[PDB]
């Protein structure tokens, strides 16, 4: 909506801050034409407070710097106008919880931690500046030297041609090399683990048919064997980029699960003419209960002659019906078509067999289900009786 | 009670032992004005290894150190007053055993690998410190000197300004590095995972959420109903903080897990005045029969026409019971009513609609468990009949 | 097939562009004498595009280096010419999906990691040979120092020696200290993971041996009964490679998982005679209800006198029947016999003692399957008939 | 036995190659004074190879070394000696297998690793020291510069005191720099993680516990509940030290469950006056379906009026059987005794109420497996009916 400019112009503000207020701490020569530009921020953060622990927002707020560069404190009194970047635990919480309803939020925490460490090599940068002796040098090179000590000693590089000399500088150079040396290895260990979690959906699509793949060749499997079954499971990341659904789906509550199911089944809910036209009710019923399979091309899916529970609808795909000898060829099943009724209408075991022409998706109904549904409502069956006969 | 004040004392004075002896060991010129402070402490050794592998304890105890100082033993004996750090292992045992009943343990496991980290660096600056040619210096300065060093090298940044001359500094340059460096490294891995066990509630609610979010947006499901399901985990998270009961109920023994059980939904068990002023016994049936369940705003509990089980007792919320075709009001139910019992007290599909007017915290009772508890004790019922027929 | 010459010549030809873009880059020296092996390379990339998100591979198909080296575009319009690389991406990829049917994809990774690190090395080396003033120095010497500078930085070694001087190298020092050493760490602890997951199905044997031997130990076990357990895991470890085919099966579709159980257990099938030249139909149903066990050297197999469920079919080994006092020998059964129908083809509690007379891998097939497999053909029963009077 | 013994010394003279070869291939010196000692150790390696992929045990069997410095052959084939360190991957096999039967396998696994990353820590100190030009200086001396810097790199710290010159060394140290760095890096990890290893048990208690605790500190359970869990978990792991027996008997096979189990509850066997004496056949059935069961002091473990299922053996404590209403105190069972059979004798609500006067162990027997072993033997019955009569 427009919260999240809100929310942008607090971030653009506070980054503003965090890289301002250690500037003007080194260098008092600024603050006099950087103060245009300044002000305005300062009152957006004094209406940002009534615009919402909100401890840091209250004293984030506080104009407290003004008072502190206007006066010229010295050095113990002066430190006190960083209590402005506060606002960066609040803003980074906000951006956190408003942006990830968009992005990937594993790639925004990866954005916060990087923009987090850069800012305090920047601080600590502007810290080491100030216990330096006062030399006559630009600004801008001294700025780079300190920058480039800064990432030399957080990175642990140690380099060695920038080192402390006074005894304050080199308290200061322990308490970095202790702290944001340990930070900063910290952050990097987050920030890889971060990007392993992009992906986690295809690591564990890998992870199994890794798992499946080493077991085969360990058995010695034929490699005719081996095709037909990665090639399976390259078919199965392909078309459902391995969510199994099953796994999913259990975390929602049944009202939601509701829901889910029919926004994704519609599909074939849709494409059946049995399902679809049906009452709400029916198919309320059977959204939870359709189980999808995948056959692989010329395979069986149901042989002539066992009891016969299941009836598969067929979503994307094509099946062949042919005897108990494989001689004659009945007729072609196609996307949209459904078999195994006749076994549950009469109570035979199977009449014929079923082979896939071809790839095919199958979604398998349960006999249970079957029965139930062929009890509570008889319309259904009614279809089903024309179908069953003539078939 | 008063053991804490002897456990701390005992702390205080072990680190008193850890910072003084290598200093000593160092600087000869001391342990004549420290004296006074001291005996003390090791009165206070002697005296708590009655107040309790125990190994430690008393080796640590004898009063070694003194008479090393005192007869001015050359190095070889006189390293041998580092056996009263031995106490070090003991204390921070029970440090450990003690001070975790009241505060989280992981923190205090990142203050005992703090301290310990700190303590082993001062230790190795003192022995650097003895290998030193005899140089006119202040003490001061060479300490942070020695200190600066070995922070230098246990960091592995390596500055290079300080480095060994000597073949016995040069030989415990590389003992220095070869060992520090890696107890560093492996102290800072086990500080890491520390820290990211600190909130391990909030991150198994955000990798939940996290998976279920990348499905439904992998499912082109609608924002409508991405809505609805991402601020049921929210308010999830909000008033239950992600501890499935279920999950963690389990552990504890059956005996505890009804002490558990009462104190947990008591104040459902209060509310209901069913519940309520009922024998203790029924009370202590039913309070692990119990099922808590999340319905959404505007959200169908029960439909009009289901076999109908499960009987629910509002706890905090409001629901609507509505006509079959939505069309009569009937009665609006509130916090502390509860609905479902004529499906079971008859036995037909279910009466009318049940409508969530807000978000709802209800309790569900199974099927089974209604049957059992309507049969063992009578007298409930008893109240459910008069209900059941006014209704 | 050749498809495979053809993408290892599209590599060979991808890591000559790597290598040679940089080089020339810093040196103009070049592309005049090693033209004639160039052009070819081009024309390949224009023609592997027909020949196969492709958005690298067309923006890298285009002939921009030439007409840049050709033009002597000064630098910001030099830095074009390795849009030549972005073919890394697409050649990665398609590396990794073709190379994966015959060598473990782990190692393939570990190679593919080793030669990113490796080229992206050398190509900051060529950057940092750019900004280096200009010396009358010679060129492989040149090189050896940068690429020296450039381990050395990635590494996080930071010897001292090569440090920037122009804020310009300065500059470019502080971003390869951030990214480069980054990036290297984050290489190399994905090349410890994948060291580590090269022999995933031992180490989960190991770590189920470790378990239950440090129960053993804690439980004051015997060493008659620790030997007999963690030889048992050996023999295990062994003949199975710890793969339990039970977990593994799941995995696959039942289609797919018939092949894969006939495959695998076609040995027992064509072994037992009972077995063996039975019709197919009777061996599918079998194929999955077989039941591996095994049982070590002087074990009891069956007891005389328990009720008596499992028909046990020897595979690989030789067991005794012995009398329910253990005094008569009976029969010895050995590889390809089977035992245990009496109990079920009559209804009677266990005949007699089997006994292990060394270590047998036999398979189980349960009571229920038995019931069944007899009920739905008699023809095997048959011969179960004459068997089990005979005996 | 005495192949340990030879186990142990072919490890000594392994040891002995890996730190003298590359020593002696320095310093052509040798060899001559340390010939007496050789020679004996080539004998132990060429008698191993029939003592015993061996692939590397009959490379590094061969006289190699010998022939090499005796002929004082040029670097390009006197680098050739280095054929008789490949035992080290066989030695460190076999000691891994051999050693693992009495000591903790994580240790054994801690020291190889130590030892082999002090063994290429020696062995590229050797190659640093020829590179060297040659210096009139003590090889005492030289030794030690060598391995100061070999750590120096291996560790990342870099002083940078000690660096290459010749083009030959910037290309050793760049290789040292890529390859030993990381190693060592990835060894360190090992290292760490194998620490981690070694309380596995102690760890899984712990985080079961912290588990419970966090959860009871959120639900704010009162602190006369959070004691009488924290105690009882305190007690679980002094007494079962944290292993939950089920789950670790699962996965051994039943032969071997039957013998740990009885070797593990035949306390309790003993003790039972009703169990011990009875027939072996008994106790084999009985001893898989005893539960363990603890409960804590002044609980309660049967209550008066509930159906009663099961029957409790008391392993270790005393409880005491009091009236409906806690007013007789009736009889005082302690160790070896057992309550609950006439609940099932008979078939009435439980008689009595059965209080824990002290913290107990109890063994209980499920209702299913008492019917049925007072069914298939009587004789066990018998003892009961007077038992129960009498009560
Ligand atoms: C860090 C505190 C530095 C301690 C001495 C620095 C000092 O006295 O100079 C002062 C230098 O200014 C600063 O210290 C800024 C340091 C703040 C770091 C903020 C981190 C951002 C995240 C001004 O005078
Ligand atoms: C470490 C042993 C240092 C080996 C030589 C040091 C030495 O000789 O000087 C001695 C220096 O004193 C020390 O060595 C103290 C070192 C103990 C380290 C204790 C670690 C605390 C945890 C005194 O003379
Ligand atoms: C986060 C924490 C920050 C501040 C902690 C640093 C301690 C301040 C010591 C000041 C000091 O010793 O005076 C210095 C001059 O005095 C001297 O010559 C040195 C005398 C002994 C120095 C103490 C040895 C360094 C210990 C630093 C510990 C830092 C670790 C905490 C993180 C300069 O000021
Ligand atoms: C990296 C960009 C270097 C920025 C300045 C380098 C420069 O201006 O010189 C240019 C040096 O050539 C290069 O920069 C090549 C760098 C490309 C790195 C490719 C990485 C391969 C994976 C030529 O002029
Ligand atoms: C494991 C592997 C080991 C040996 C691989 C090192 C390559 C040998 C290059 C020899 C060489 O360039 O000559 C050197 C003198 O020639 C020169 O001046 C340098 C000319 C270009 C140098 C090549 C740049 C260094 C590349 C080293 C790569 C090492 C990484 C593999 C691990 C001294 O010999
Ligand atoms: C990936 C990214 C690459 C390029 C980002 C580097 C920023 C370029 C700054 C150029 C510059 O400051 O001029 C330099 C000369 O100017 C000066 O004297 C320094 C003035 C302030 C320097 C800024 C402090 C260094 C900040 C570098 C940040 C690099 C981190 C991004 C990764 C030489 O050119
Ligand atoms: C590593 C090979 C070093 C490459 C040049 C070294 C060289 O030429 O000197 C030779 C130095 O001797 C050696 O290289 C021994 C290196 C073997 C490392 C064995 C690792 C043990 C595990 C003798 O001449
Ligand atoms: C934990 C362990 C601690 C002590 C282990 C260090 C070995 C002591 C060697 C003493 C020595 O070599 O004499 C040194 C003088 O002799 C020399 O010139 C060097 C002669 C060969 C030096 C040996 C090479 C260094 C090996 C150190 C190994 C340290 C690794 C163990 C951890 C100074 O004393
Ligand atoms: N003549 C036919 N034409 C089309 N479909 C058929 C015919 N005979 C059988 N089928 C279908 O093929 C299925 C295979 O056997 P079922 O008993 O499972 O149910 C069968 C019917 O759905
Ligand atoms: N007239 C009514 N007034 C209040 N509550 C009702 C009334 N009729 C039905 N209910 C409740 O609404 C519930 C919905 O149908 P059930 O059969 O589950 O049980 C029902 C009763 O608990
Ligand atoms: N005389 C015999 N010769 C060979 N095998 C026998 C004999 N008697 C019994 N068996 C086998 O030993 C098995 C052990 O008892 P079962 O009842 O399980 O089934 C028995 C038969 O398979
Ligand atoms: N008079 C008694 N003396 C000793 N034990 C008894 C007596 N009465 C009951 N018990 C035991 O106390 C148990 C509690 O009730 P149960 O029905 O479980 O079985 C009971 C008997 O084992």
């Amino acid at each position: 909506t427009y919260t999240l400019v809100w929310k942008v112009w607090i971030l653009a503000v506070t980054l503003y801050y965090a890289i301002r207020i250690p500037l003007t701490l080194v260098f008092p020569s600024l603050f006099s034409p950087l103060l245009p530009l300044d002000i305005l921020a300062s009152l957006a953060l004094i209406a940002d407070i009534p615009l919402d622990s909100r401890l840091p927002d209250l004293l984030a707020a506080l104009p407290l710097d003004l008072l502190v560069f206007a006066l010229h404190l010295p050095s113990p009194l002066s430190l006190l106008s960083l209590v402005r970047l506060l606002k960066l635990i609040s803003v980074q919480r906000s951006a956190t919880r408003i942006l990830s309803y968009r992005i990937n939020p594993a790639l925004l925490r990866l954005l916060s931690l990087v923009g987090f460490i850069l800012l305090a090599a920047h601080g600590i940068a502007c810290g080491w500046m100030s216990l330096q002796p006062p030399s006559e040098n630009p600004a801008g090179t001294r700025y780079l030297s300190a920058f480039y000590w800064t990432i030399t000693t957080l990175t642990t590089i140690g380099y060695g041609d920038i080192t402390p000399s006074t005894p304050t500088q080199t308290v200061y150079t322990i308490v970095i090399e202790l702290l944001g040396a340990a930070m900063y290895g910290l952050v990097i260990g987050n920030i890889a683990s971060l990007v392993s979690k992009l992906d986690a959906a295809k690591l564990l699509h890998r992870e199994r048919v890794e798992r499946v793949t080493a077991f085969l060749s360990y058995k010695r499997i034929s490699p005719e064997l081996q095709r037909r079954i990665i090639e399976y499971f390259d078919y199965l990341w392909e078309t459902r980029r391995g969510y199994e659904e099953r796994e999913v789906l259990k975390e929602l509550p049944h009202p939601l699960r509701l829901a889910v199911a029919m926004e994704i089944h519609g599909d074939v809910i849709e494409k059946v003419p049995l399902f679809k036209g049906a009452g709400e009710e029916f198919i309320r019923d059977i959204i939870l209960h359709l189980e999808p399979v995948i056959y692989g091309p010329g395979e069986y899916i149901i042989r002539a002659g066992e009891m016969g529970s299941d009836v598969y609808f067929i979503n994307r795909g094509s099946v062949e019906v042919l005897s108990a000898d494989e001689k004659t060829r009945y007729a072609i099943l196609s996307e949209g078509q459904f078999f195994g009724e006749m076994a549950l209408i009469l109570r035979a075991p199977r009449t014929a067999t079923v082979r896939a022409r071809a790839f095919c998706d199958l979604y398998r109904l349960d006999k249970e289900t079957f029965d139930r549904i062929l009890s509570r409502y008889p319309e259904i069956a009614a279809q089903i009786q024309e179908l069953a006969v003539r078939r």
